[PDB]
């Protein structure tokens, strides 16, 4: 059984903890729930850490006293259909392959499932890790609480003697690198400094060995991600995201200063020696647009290129770790702003970004971000009970599993039906689009050899390659996007019709060059 | 938000208390979850009260950290039929009136519905208090959560100015007594004596004034019924059943000396 | 009402069948059930016929003992879904038409349905028989008691005066030929030798003109297919089976010696003027996986052309009707062995084999067949009765319909929907590769044409044609393959990766060529 230890004797060393304990709503929570500091209090100084304490990362340690929200969090939704292939006629992405040809997501780019599998499936992927982690059998894949408990329970390793990152099956590559695990787990966050810079008091840093760092994980999207688990209030934890809002002053809604002001972050850092280490982003209100905007975002996260001069950008560059925190319409500029590009087309040879689930981005100005509603209100609603204490669902999934306290209880002139009816009117429509993108970014790609092969001129090749640019981003946008133009119709319309204008001006282009060589 | 008192300071005067508390897997529980204990502190001595603390009886004292449990208790079965009186030939006893005649169940025995309903069900059936208490209108029989969260949040007395059992509805019977009580809720376990005898530290007994105790009690099946607050582990906390096993010598398989 | 006939006096020249027939649990089973022999009594000697006695082989035969096992056979699931083309993008293989082109199943390959419905299908499918045989109408497309009642019941000829194989409507084949049959129906078995070899006491073998023959069959898939109805044990009829597991030694298991030589397979030859004629396979136990394997495997039933030489290899060559009983790692190297391909691609001019259905090549060795499982344990349980006698279910189906007996038996550690999850998982993952393996092997294909105009030599063309062997193998494996990997999943990814490795080895090899010689 837990024996408690004596805060008071910590709180002499650490300040900061004392502020935000005492005061939260864990004041009555004693540290043995989550830390073993015995050895560290026998030998840390005020500024010297002496042995390090353990520090639970489970989620099981909020489980005892927060099993309702725990035994929420780790549901699996199977009709979440798994490792679903976007590059198929019947998924998001029909021609994903042809248009994505160059870059890593080609190895394999499944749709997203449940939470829980969240580590798991980003080890496991084809395009990770060259195949080096695996379920343990295809039985394992079922196992959601399994997968919570720890990665390494329901994962091999291929080959435990070596670190490096190599294939281990031929259709794969090795895209995986230390900044993706902020996405998938926290359980780094006292062995990372903020951003992943080089820093003494840090293990891991961007520029690790992946395969090291992974073997050092084991847990899905830790509870502590959106709580803090000293003050118990809301947070973030993620560097990225707490660098564009307030580092770079963008603001938790970077369109709107006034709920910026209101809904905002409060950077708190902690450090190592007395330097700067690590940092959390506290929260003015419960805001799960902001909790969310941790992962559902678009990023860098990857090596990449410089559009001034083609240069390699590495792990090493500051910008592997960026939230450009930029709308669709507001990228390009952003990405010039860095002055990146993520790969070139294998076909065109044109530089291109590489767009990622940009769902809070996609949000900003919607009609039910300007009204007040978060993520929470659709994906993660409060339970309703005919006789209960309430508490805030944790199973965040599509709101077509929970309709009436998703949609309905707003939209109280709408029965299910009818509230499905209107998602699926933009689904359907946005998708039209996102095919017909597709269509007209394929003939253009195939043009590039015809074209190549005739002795059209490299101006003209690197005109067509501009329009490619702007033609994959507003269409990538949207099939990176979850919600298949949901979360902000207008603008999927206007961007993928913008991006259906830029191909077939490079069609035109194109056509009219190679037409004119062989005449 | 609740701020956690210097339960070592407690524990000077409450040995009995901590030896209970921290052995069991409540020793990081602070005594604030449960207790107001500020003005007792800064008037006791350890052989000497001072001001009486203050102990939370309602079940939302352990729903903080034990919300699962605490739903699945207060959980309304719908299909368990209420009000549904015995006597009737479609119940359990067909011939009970005549069987019965010359005892109060005469007035109104219902078949058992949810725990939640346990006190006010008690409180308002017709053998019980005369008809004195009643839900507050046809509506709150409904409410599980409610009566969990009071009795009195959901009824309403005839006549707070008396408390004698008399009848106000004339089909009704008095049969109420404190000894009722113990089986509906432990909200005054620390106001009666072991078994309702008379003594001097108890506010209630067998021969108190039922309405006025009545008054004083407020939720079901308390959680700590079965679950020792201090030490969390498995506890009877009613009189009459230790009476029986240990007083009495019968165990708690008296057909069983091994079990 | 049937009068039994005295078996001894059969016995007196039937020896085989005394020893069969006293000792099974047919001992007290009548000949009169299956026979009318009076004539052929009179008639007969020792070693000659005389008259032949009739012989039925409808599977009401069986029924009047046997009606719950017969009604299980002959149930529809509708939730099959009917004449449903492959090559559509909802289906199994959205590339197929351009990657099976010069090959007959272009012109029509649907999805399997019920087996009440497989002769008929056989007979109307627009690859077969030129479009010469039809359903009477559109409705009787439903009836699979009808079907099994008698093909002829519900379909039309569109000329009974011909019996040539020739096109009636324009977008037909005429691949059909004899061996197709011996996977169809066993109505034939007393008139087929061994092999489809010619032979005197055969009316009809491979070389027999087929539109004759289909008049002369009925009855899908004959109870007696798996039952001796002699002695009512274990057996297969096919002759290609028996050929493969004892003629050519590779026994039932041909990956594991210990588990042919338990589970094997004796040969019983049947003789018709004192020379050997037909034959079965006797079980040694009631194994599901070889009674299955009588058509759930890749399989030569089909002129060819030879790899050596390319000359034509015709029905009357044995390789004709060949169980090349191999998995897909071994299948390249049986087809050497039999010097055999199928087709030349219409537009890569490559030899390339044509695959079909190998369920029972693909289960070897998997994790189910390691651990004893076998067909009919996912396909066809025991009935589960609060009351009742036990029988096996013999509506051979998927388990989606059955996971309490297919499955959760077995799996206590799932509920239904883990289950479902865990095949879904294997799946989605495969099917996302086998798209992916088209994606490529199009890409290759597309490049032919290019390249032969650019003047690319006929040695690259080869080596690139050599390459389509094995991109193309180790894709269609899995196409024809009706478990989606289900069924082994290793070894489908596997091949998968392989079969796309390979075409983007030609895929670079063409592009390379076709830009030296623009250059
Ligand atoms: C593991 C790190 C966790 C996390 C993520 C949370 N808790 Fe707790 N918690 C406990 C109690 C008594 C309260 C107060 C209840 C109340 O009075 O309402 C809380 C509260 C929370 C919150 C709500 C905070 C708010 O300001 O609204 C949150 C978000 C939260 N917790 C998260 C009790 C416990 C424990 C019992 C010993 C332990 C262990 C945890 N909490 C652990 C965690
Ligand atoms: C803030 C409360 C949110 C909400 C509303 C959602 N998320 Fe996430 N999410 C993350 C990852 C890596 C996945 C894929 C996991 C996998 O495939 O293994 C997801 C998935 C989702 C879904 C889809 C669920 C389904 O049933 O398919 C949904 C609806 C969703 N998310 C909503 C990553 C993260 C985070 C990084 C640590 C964080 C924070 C969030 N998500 C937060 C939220
Ligand atoms: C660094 C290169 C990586 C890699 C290898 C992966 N991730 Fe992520 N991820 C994030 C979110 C919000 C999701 C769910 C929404 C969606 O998928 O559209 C995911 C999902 C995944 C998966 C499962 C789906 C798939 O593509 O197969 C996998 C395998 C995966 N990721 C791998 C969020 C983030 C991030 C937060 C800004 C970052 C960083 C990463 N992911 C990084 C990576
Ligand atoms: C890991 C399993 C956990 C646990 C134990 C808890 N959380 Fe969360 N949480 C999130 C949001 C948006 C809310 C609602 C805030 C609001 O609208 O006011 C909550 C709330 C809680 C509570 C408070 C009681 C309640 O249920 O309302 C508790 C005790 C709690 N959580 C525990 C958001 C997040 C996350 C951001 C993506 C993540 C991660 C978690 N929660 C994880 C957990
Ligand atoms: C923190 C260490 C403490 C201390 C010093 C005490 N308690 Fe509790 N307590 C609780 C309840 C429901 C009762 C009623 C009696 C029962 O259920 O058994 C009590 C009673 C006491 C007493 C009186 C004992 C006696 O002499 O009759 C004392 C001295 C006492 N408590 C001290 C409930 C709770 C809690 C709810 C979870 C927790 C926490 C505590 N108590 C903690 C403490
Ligand atoms: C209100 C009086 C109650 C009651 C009836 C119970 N609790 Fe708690 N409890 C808490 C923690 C952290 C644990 C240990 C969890 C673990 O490590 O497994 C418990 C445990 C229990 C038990 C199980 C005891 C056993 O020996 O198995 C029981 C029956 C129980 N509790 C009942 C945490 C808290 C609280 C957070 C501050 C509070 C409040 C309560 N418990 C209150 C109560
Ligand atoms: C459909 C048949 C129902 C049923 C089952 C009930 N009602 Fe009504 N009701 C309405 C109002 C304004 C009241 C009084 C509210 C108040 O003063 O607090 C009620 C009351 C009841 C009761 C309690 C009766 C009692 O004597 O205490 C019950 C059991 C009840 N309702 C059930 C209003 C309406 C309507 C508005 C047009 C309609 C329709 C209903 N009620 C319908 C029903
Ligand atoms: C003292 C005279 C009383 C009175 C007036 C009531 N009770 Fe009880 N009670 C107990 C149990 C286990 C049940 C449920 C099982 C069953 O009813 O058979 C009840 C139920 C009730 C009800 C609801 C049903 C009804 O009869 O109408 C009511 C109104 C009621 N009681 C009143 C258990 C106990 C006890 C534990 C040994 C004791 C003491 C009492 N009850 C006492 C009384
Ligand atoms: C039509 C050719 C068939 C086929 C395919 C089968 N039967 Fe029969 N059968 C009959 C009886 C009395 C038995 C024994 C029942 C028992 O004692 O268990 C059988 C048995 C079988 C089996 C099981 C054999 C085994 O060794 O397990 C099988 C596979 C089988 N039969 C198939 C009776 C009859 C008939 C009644 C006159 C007739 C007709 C048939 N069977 C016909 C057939
Ligand atoms: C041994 C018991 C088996 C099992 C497990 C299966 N079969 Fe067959 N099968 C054959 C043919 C020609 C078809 C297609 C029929 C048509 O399309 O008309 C099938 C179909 C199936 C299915 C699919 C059923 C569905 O609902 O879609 C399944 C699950 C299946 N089979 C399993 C041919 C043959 C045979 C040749 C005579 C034999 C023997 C078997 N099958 C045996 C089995
Ligand atoms: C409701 C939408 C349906 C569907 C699904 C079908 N029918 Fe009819 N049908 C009727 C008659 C008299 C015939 C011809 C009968 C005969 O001469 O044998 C049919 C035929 C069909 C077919 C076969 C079509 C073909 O081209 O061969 C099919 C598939 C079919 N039906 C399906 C009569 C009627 C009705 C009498 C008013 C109505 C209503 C329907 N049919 C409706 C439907
Ligand atoms: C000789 C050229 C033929 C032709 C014309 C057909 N068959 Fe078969 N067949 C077999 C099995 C196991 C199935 C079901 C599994 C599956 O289809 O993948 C089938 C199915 C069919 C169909 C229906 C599906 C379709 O392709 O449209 C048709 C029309 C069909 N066959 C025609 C098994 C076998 C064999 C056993 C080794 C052999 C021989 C054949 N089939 C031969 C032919
Ligand atoms: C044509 C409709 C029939 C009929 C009348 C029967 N069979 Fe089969 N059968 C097969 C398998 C794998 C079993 C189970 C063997 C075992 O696990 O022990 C059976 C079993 C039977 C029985 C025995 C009683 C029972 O139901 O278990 C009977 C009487 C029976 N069958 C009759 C396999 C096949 C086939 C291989 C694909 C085919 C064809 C048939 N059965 C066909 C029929
Ligand atoms: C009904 C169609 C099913 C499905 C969906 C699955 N099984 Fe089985 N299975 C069994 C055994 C002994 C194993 C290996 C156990 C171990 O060694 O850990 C399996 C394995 C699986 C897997 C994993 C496959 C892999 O390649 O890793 C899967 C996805 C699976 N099963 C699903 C045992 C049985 C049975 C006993 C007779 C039967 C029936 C089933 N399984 C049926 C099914
Ligand atoms: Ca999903
Ligand atoms: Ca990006
Ligand atoms: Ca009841
Ligand atoms: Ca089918
Ligand atoms: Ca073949």
């Amino acid at each position: 059984n837990l024996k408690p230890v004596d805060a008071m004797q910590c709180f002499d060393c650490h300040t900061q903890i004392e502020d935000m304990h005492t005061v939260g709503k864990h004041a009555t929570v004693n540290c043995v729930h989550c830390h073993d500091a015995t050895e560290h209090v026998e030998t840390a100084s005020s500024r010297r850490m002496g042995e390090r304490p353990v520090t639970r990362m489970d989620l099981e340690a909020c489980a005892t006293c927060h099993t309702a929200q725990f035994n929420s969090f780790v549901e699996v939704r199977h009709e979440s259909h798994p490792r679903l292939e976007k590059a198929t006629p019947t998924s998001r992405s029909p021609m994903f392959d042809k248009l994505i040809a160059g870059h890593g997501f080609a190895f394999e780019h499944a749709e997203p499932r449940s939470h829980a599998f969240m580590l798991v499936d980003h080890f496991v992927v084809d395009r990770a890790y060259g195949g080096r982690f695996q379920f343990k059998n295809w039985q394992k894949v079922t196992d959601g609480m399994g997968a919570v408990r720890g990665a390494w329970t329901v994962l091999t390793d291929a080959d435990p003697e070596s670190s490096d990152q190599r294939r281990f099956l031929s259709q794969t590559a090795t895209a995986a690198n230390p900044v993706c695990l902020n996405c998938k787990t926290q359980d780094h966050i006292l062995d990372w400094a903020y951003m992943g810079d080089e820093h003494e008091a840090a293990k891991w840093s961007r520029t690790s060995e992946v395969v090291e760092f992974a073997r050092d994980l084991n847990h899905p999207l830790n509870c502590f991600m959106c709580h803090d688990p000293h003050s118990a209030g809301p947070r973030v934890v993620r560097d990225g995201l707490i660098n564009a809002v307030v580092d770079r002053g963008l603001g938790t809604y970077p369109h709107d200063p006034v709920k910026s002001e209101q809904q905002g972050m409060t950077k708190v850092t902690f450090q190592r020696g007395r330097e700067d280490f690590r940092a959390i982003g506290l929260l003015d209100t419960a805001d799960s647009n902001v909790m969310c905007a941790q992962c559902h975002v678009e990023y860098n996260c990857n090596p990449g290129y410089q559009l001034s001069d083609g240069s390699r950008v590495g792990m090493d560059d500051r910008r592997a770790n960026h939230f450009f925190w930029a709308n669709v319409f507001d990228y390009k500029e952003a990405a010039q702003e860095i002055d990146f590009f993520d790969f070139r087309h294998a076909t065109t040879g044109a530089a291109l970004p590489k767009l990622q689930h940009p769902e809070a981005e996609t949000f900003w100005g919607s009609v039910h971000e300007r009204n007040g509603v978060a993520c929470a209100d659709c994906h993660m609603p409060k339970v309703q009970l005919e006789n209960g204490k309430v508490y805030t669902s944790h199973s965040q999934r599509t709101p077509r599993d929970m309709m009436g306290q998703a949609c309905l209880n707003c939209h109280a002139e709408w029965t299910e039906d009818q509230a499905l009816y209107a998602i699926d009117y933009i689904k359907n429509y946005t998708h039209g689009k996102i095919v017909k993108s597709e269509y007209w970014l394929a003939k253009m790609i195939d043009l590039f050899p015809v074209a190549k092969r005739a002795g059209v001129s490299e101006d003209v090749l690197n005109q067509a390659r501009e329009l490619h640019y702007d033609a994959h981003l507003y269409w990538e946008w949207w099939t990176a996007e979850n919600s298949v133009g949901f979360h902000n119709p207008d603008q999927a319309r206007e961007s993928l019709m913008t991006s259906i204008s830029k191909s077939k001006e490079a069609v035109s282009l194109l056509n009219d060059a190679i037409d004119a060589q062989v005449a």
